């Protein structure tokens, strides 16, 4: 199963109308194609497994690419989504989403409401319906300037640093100490797990400087299903992909990662960098695995709009294979 990647684009926004900026990017669903206008103030196109316009609906993407993924962690097969961009395009839009302002929505029913959200309620629902001895448990934990912060602990302060180090008995996998898996009764449960935790980060964008922007969010949820089975998805929220170039060490290493890959040079650094070694089976491993990459159409931001795509399209080349839990 090879990484699944797909491209993204959100409408101008009013910064870009304030930078001048025009059009340079256009979204072709049916071709999957993006089309990027290098030449001028003629054009390149890459081809994706799917590609989003500016009128995406959150919802269109839960079912594009999310509903297939969580089906498949039904059966009990580890998966994850990666958010990839420039800051700003989207990526935090994607991976959260936001409530509806002066609407009545309750979050579950709100359509601005980001992958994790959605994922929540439904597990719930799909296997209240199924109806077979599940139990939930999620964990957050984000990697700042190579530090581990766990964010859904209410006990713990919002500075402690968690410590790593490889599996005993996975060597490819790594445990983190003091990592909170906070079992979930409920999707009214789910809502003030996760809101303590945007009320800690409120609390360390204070501490960080660039917080918001530098940080990896590694959302972690794993199902207990009987009958056993065992599932587990990451929705991972990558720190801006601008600080990379054609710093920050642990996104370095996943372009490295996905570079080596792709060329098939015989090391690929798992080892530098605590989230390439925390989702090393996401890269060329057993969990399958899709990519959302985060664009913006405006003609200030092209050096990134390229980037951000030209990692996609090697990372499009690398060959996954998953395996049930
Ligand atoms: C529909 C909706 C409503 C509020 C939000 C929002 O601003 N936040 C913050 C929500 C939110 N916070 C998170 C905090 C962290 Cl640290 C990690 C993930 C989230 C997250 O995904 N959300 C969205 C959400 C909404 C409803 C239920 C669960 C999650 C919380 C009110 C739950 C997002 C989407
Ligand atoms: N597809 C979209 N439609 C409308 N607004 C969007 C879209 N994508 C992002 N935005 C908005 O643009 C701004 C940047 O969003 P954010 O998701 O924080 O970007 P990132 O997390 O990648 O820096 C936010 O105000 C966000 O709500
Ligand atoms: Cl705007
Ligand atoms: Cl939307
Ligand atoms: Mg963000």
């Amino acid at each position: 199963k090879n990484i699944q990647v797909v491209v993204r684009c959100r409408p101008f926004n009013l910064a870009e109308r304030k930078a001048s900026a025009h059009s340079i990017v256009e979204c072709d669903p049916v071709r999957k194609e993006v089309s990027v206008r290098t030449g001028g103030l003629s054009r390149k196109t890459y081809t994706f497994d799917m590609v989003f316009g500016a009128s995406t609906k959150q919802i269109d993407v839960y079912r594009s690419v999310v509903c297939p993924i969580l089906d498949e962690v039904i059966m009990g097969y580890n998966c994850t989504i990666f958010a990839y961009g420039q800051t700003g395009t989207g990526k935090t839009f994607t991976m959260e989403g936001e409530r509806s302002p002066n609407e009545e929505y309750t979050w579950e029913e709100d359509p601005l409401a980001g992958i994790i959200p959605r994922t929540l309620h439904q597990i719930f629902e799909k296997l209240t319906d199924n109806g077979t001895e599940f139990s939930v448990k999620v964990s957050l934990l984000e990697i700042y300037n190579e530090e581990l912060f766990d964010l859904l602990n209410p006990s713990s302060d919002v500075s402690e640093r968690l410590q790593m180090f490889d599996d005993p008995r996975n060597k490819r996998g790594v445990i983190i100490k003091g990592l909170e898996e906070i079992t979930v009764h409920n999707k009214d449960e789910v809502y003030q797990i996760l809101e303590k935790g945007a009320a800690k980060r409120t609390t360390a964008a204070t501490l960080m400087n660039a917080y918001s922007s530098r940080s990896h969010s590694v959302f972690s949820v794993t199902i207990h299903m009987k009958e056993v089975k065992i599932g587990k998805l990451n929705l991972v929220d990558l720190a801006g992909s601008e600080n990379i170039g054609r710093i920050n060490q642990s996104l370095l290493t996943l372009g490295r990662v996905i570079t080596a890959l792709v060329e098939r040079t015989p090391h690929v650094p798992y080892r530098e960098s605590k989230l390439t070694r925390i989702l090393q089976d996401s890269l060329g491993g057993r969990t399958r695995t899709s990519i959302i990459a985060t664009i913006s159409p405006a003609s200030l931001n092209l050096e990134e709009t390229l980037s951000t795509l030209e990692y996609a399209h090697r990372a499009k080349n690398i060959l996954n294979k998953p395996e049930v839990n």
